[PDB]
């Protein structure tokens, strides 16, 4: 599952935390660690290099190395990862959620901001949101085209440790009104 | 659990659906049915009459029946329920979610919009967001004052049937891009 | 349809117009006259008194004459007409359009702005957009409750005069870019 | 008009639809098919190659093949078609509508977004909105310059299939409030 | 013409001013004094009490003294003046300008903000912008209805002193870039 | 200067703090405690009842008790204090600052939002922002009308403890970027 | 004065007009004709080629003809004219108005939008708004630098014919409410 | 501390001033002169070339002179200063303030607007806000990377003259409401 160091460090933060604002930072850090764990494991299953928040401009420079980085009109986005295969650019973002809400938002943004550069480079740019539902552990991938390339992806993992750390956090701060409504 | 008839109605809808948009509608309707199921069971545990989206003006008329409804300067919000006890008005919203995000949004809006009416009536107005985490089944209530009013509140239920209906929906529409990215 | 004198007024204006801005005001007046024509005929069919743009506050004073208009918290809208029967207030707006866009705008505005006053008065307020598609001439009415009151509505009319005058206007101003791209 | 198989696809969808959201997507697909049908026929009449939604950058690369598409400062629009003759770039958009509203929106956007690139290239860029009113079937074209090139444009078509299918849809969904008040 | 005190005081300010920001304040004060001079002279010709920036609420209380000032929903506008005759409320604003721009803005605002209260009181509210062109000295009045009541208004005045003071200001500060573009 | 028990609490908080977010809350609480200290001392000098954040509606009911709090159209603002003397309502806010910026923002808001209720009650409402510069200890009051009532105000007080507590805080967290740039 | 043919064209338009909107169009067109007449006469006095609304990119190409017009990052403004002298670019707009309002608006926009291009080209860009007051006939130029470049600039003209055309318009439409309040 | 000639000029300005608007300009100029004084002294301590408001584009051309200033996509910002050392670009702004508010606003803006140009040049860009608290004279710098380069910075300076000039100003204009509430 998750790294046993990372686990023990979360446990230490929970145990030493006394203030709602510190607790909320742990809550938020748990969610980002969970997303990143999924990303690393997903990339092992797809057999691709693990990346995080890649500047779009670096993606263009990798796929069309003729491009001049000083001038090219690249959108200001940092997707989790990408794959360029058979002259199709797949732009990948990882998500861990019980809902498709965050996926639709990322999708609409990435799709909209990549149209112009797709037309300039004459390269189709496919936006691929790869989401795992943390309760069912099912994978949901919007892109039919990406799924033809990878028709059977198995990411055999679970989120039980994140669940347990979160329950420990709420065990300790569950009657602090500031924590319960902290952004 | 949920009424057996509500269940079978959802099954028939899922079985007869063929389009992404109908499927997303079912998905949204399962979430509202789940919220309302939690509401009914919560209300039994609080020993209050089950209500849903009560016009604020009707609240005022119940608690101060001499008020002229044509003329009172009052907010236009529709909370799930309320409780008026010892001259304190508790405004209640039910939530089912694994995070606090929707709770903070409703709390901020309800709190901000009831300050003035609270001064005019000379009635303290406490905003009580009652959330159940559908995975852990833990109950989180922001308001210390409400929690002091009650003995330990236990709502011992699960959402397994909603989970199962959702899995059927995804077994049938899980490879439909329009569904996976539908709002 | 519209009476001869109205038709001839439009014919005269179209004949004398030489400028895009004048032509556009004619375009807009024709759509207005079409709407009001439908309204008159619709009301004959429903056997209700014809009205246009009634201030909401007058509606409330008609149905609840004891309300004080100086003090009531009530919305500022002016729907085409209304019907108060069996303690239900139906707020009616007429539309003539091949599309539902204008209906949705009016519906959302009126629905949203009447919720609070519905609660204050304890009178359900039903928003009824009665639209006629002027090509097909089918009537489209959103309100099921209203249609239970009036399940058989026939309005046997036509808009040929309005179509003919608009077609004549766009012909006369067909090489006037300013007119062709002018907004209301 | 549209070919049998297209007509029958719409008939099938309308027949199987039971939900407002499905019905609305049909409404919208019918308007799209009507637009594309006009576009195809219009282009036969003008004797130009039929196109739909051409990226502006491809237009520039067709007319000025030495431009570098990675570096040019150029707008991101996708007009229906274009014509480059006598060193004038005509940017064409097709419209089918009884109103000029949609034309004015497209016109203003394209005009405004193409001024700078017109200056950069030293090529006048003429925005041509070709609209057909589907009731009257008159053609309305804003551009005088374009009309000097094509003073005699005849597109002898009709939209009866589209009207009939829409009328059938609104009949089937005529007591569905959600459909009647649903937006695109 | 303008009061000879007021004149001499403007002249003193011009003569003592050394900074662009003080000068601009004189410019602005000249224009408001000119407007007010016109207002006073206009009111002599119409034979009505001179008023300036009347709270709308005071207007309602004068024409319908039954109204309760604590509750009535009065628009937040302060027109220069008003006349209530034959159950018509004329809301008057003075303008001195070579253009109708400021008139259209005031008209659109006053017209829009007075519709609801017109309907509540059942009193037509006519908005009357009375403008004098300071160069031709012609009077322009939008309201046909107001002009039937006052078919021949003569305001026999001129603005030569304001013109002269302004030219003196520009004589002194005409090469100060800060003054010339000061708001 | 400040209450000794209050000082001790602050010292303890600073000593036990280990996190930027906790430290920033101390920084904020120090600023509000300084504002409130100034307020108490100011109200002693002026011989007025000490208040803090009074809802406008309560001000109205105090000065005009015949008003119906359920119907009156009144602004929703919460100034620090007020003084009603000779049928003039002075609305008071305390400020502690080296700049007039916060004063202007409070002034502009209170002034604008009290014009209508001034008209409705026929009571002049004067906005009085009373600022002490915590370095020079000079008192600055915008309102000449208020200063005619109170021509010599001496609040002979000291903010050295607030300065010292703040310096302790900045010596523990002075190398924490999260703290230095915390909002 | 203005070309005799332009004059007679305006007369015919005024004589054949019957609608408020046509009349306002004439009014707007008289103002633009007046601006452009001032422009032509100003340019003769400055000894520069008459121009109107010059694309900024054409300016850059004239002054730096090696610049690649496809690629230069430049603002999209359309000033009335310009003068490039001793490596200083003077951006010129003509104004006819009795106040500075329209001048401040154009100056702020032109100044803000040319800062970046000025840095990139390494060319100072001075924004020169040249306004004639149509009543006093005085000439006001904001820019000291431009005024230092030139001998005293005299543009000795009047706008009497525009005044007379405007009076004819108002003799015919002065009692038409739609005209008086038309934008 | 500050240049003696500069001091004298300020004293003269304060003595000859009679108007709120002129006084407020002095107040502003005093604050900018204090900021610039701090800047000069700071740059002496750090042994860096004193600069003020450098356009970003000039920074780029200094550090990477092969870039084409006409084509490079670069932010339009004007930080106070910079340091390019070991292929790391430190963007510096000087602040004089008792609060971190202005620092956070400058930081957030510079950070956000330099991310893309960092990617394009492959040069890390660190945002360095250097604030001196004018009361405590303590120096606060957000950037740990910058402080690793410069572990001991002593700017041993004094703002007493600025404080004294400000007090003179507030003793001449302390009873002028227009001044006290001037922006
Ligand atoms: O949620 C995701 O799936 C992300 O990929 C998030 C991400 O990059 C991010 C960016 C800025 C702040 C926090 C998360
Ligand atoms: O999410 C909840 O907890 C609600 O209580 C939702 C609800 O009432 C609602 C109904 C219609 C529109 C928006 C919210
Ligand atoms: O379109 C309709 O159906 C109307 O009923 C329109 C109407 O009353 C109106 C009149 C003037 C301005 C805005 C709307
Ligand atoms: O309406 C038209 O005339 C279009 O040409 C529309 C069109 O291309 C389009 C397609 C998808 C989204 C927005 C516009
Ligand atoms: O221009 C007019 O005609 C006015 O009537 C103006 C007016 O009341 C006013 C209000 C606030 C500030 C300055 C002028
Ligand atoms: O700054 C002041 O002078 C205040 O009087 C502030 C105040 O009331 C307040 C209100 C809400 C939150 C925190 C402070
Ligand atoms: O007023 C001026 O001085 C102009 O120079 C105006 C002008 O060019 C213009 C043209 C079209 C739209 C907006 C302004
Ligand atoms: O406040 C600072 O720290 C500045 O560095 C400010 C600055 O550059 C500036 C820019 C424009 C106008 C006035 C000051
Ligand atoms: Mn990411
Ligand atoms: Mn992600
Ligand atoms: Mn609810
Ligand atoms: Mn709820
Ligand atoms: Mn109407
Ligand atoms: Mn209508
Ligand atoms: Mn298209
Ligand atoms: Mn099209
Ligand atoms: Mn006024
Ligand atoms: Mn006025
Ligand atoms: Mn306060
Ligand atoms: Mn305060
Ligand atoms: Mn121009
Ligand atoms: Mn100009
Ligand atoms: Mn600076
Ligand atoms: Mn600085």
């Amino acid at each position: 599952g998750m790294d046993y160091q990372e686990y023990q460090q979360f446990l230490a933060r929970i145990n030493t935390a006394r203030d709602a604002c510190v607790a909320k930072d742990i809550d938020v850090d748990l969610l980002m660690a969970r997303h990143d764990y999924f990303g690393r494991e997903l990339c092992k299953s797809l057999n691709i290099e693990y990346r995080n928040d890649v500047p779009f401009i670096d993606i263009i420079l990798d796929i069309r190395p003729e491009v001049d980085p000083l001038t090219i009109d690249a959108p200001h986005i940092t997707p989790d990862n990408y794959l360029y295969i058979n002259n199709v650019l797949y732009i990948i973002d990882y998500k861990v959620s019980v809902s498709n809400e965050s996926s639709v938002i990322t999708y609409d943004k990435y799709y909209e901001l990549t149209r112009d550069i797709s037309d300039r480079l004459s390269i189709p740019i496919e936006i691929v949101i790869i989401r795992i539902d943390p309760v069912s552990r099912d994978l949901h991938i919007n892109s039919d085209r990406f799924k033809e390339l990878y028709p059977t992806i198995v990411v055999d993992i679970n989120f039980n440790q994140f669940f347990d750390l979160k329950q420990l956090l709420y065990e300790k701060f569950g009657d602090d009104e500031e924590f319960l409504l902290k952004v």
